[PDB]
């Protein structure tokens, strides 16, 4: 069984874990990696139901089970704040264009 599943992407929760640790240590350095700036400024568009506090980072967790390091990001993310808390693991797939729903 999926912990949270990304349209036809399968996810655990240890692949969230590493994805997350992976983005935190790049935000506390302020480095990052990519086209699109990862990890960037998570605003909630969308206005998702998130337990944990304002402010939000969404950075690539990929299907290949690598953490992402450059290149192509495809549709899934992690959000996590400012305390190393995951907000939710959201999905640009079964969205009208670059709109976000929550991975299941
Ligand atoms: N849909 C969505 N995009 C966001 C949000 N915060 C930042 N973005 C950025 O706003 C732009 C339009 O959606 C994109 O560059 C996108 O970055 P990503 O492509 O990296 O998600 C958000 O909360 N929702
Ligand atoms: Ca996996
Ligand atoms: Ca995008």
């Amino acid at each position: 069984a999926c912990d949270y599943t990304c349209g036809s992407n399968c996810y655990s929760s240890s692949d969230v874990s590493t994805a997350q640790a992976a983005g935190y240590k790049l935000h506390e350095d302020g480095e990052t990696v990519g086209s699109n700036s990862y990890p960037h400024k998570y605003n909630n568009y969308e206005g998702f139901d998130f337990s944990v506090s304002s402010p939000y980072y969404e950075w690539p967790i990929l299907s290949s089970g690598d953490v992402y390091s450059g290149g192509s990001p495809g549709a899934d993310r992690v959000v996590f704040n400012e305390n190393n808390q995951l907000a939710g693991v959201i999905t640009n797939t079964g969205a009208s264009g670059n709109n976000f729903v929550e991975c299941t």
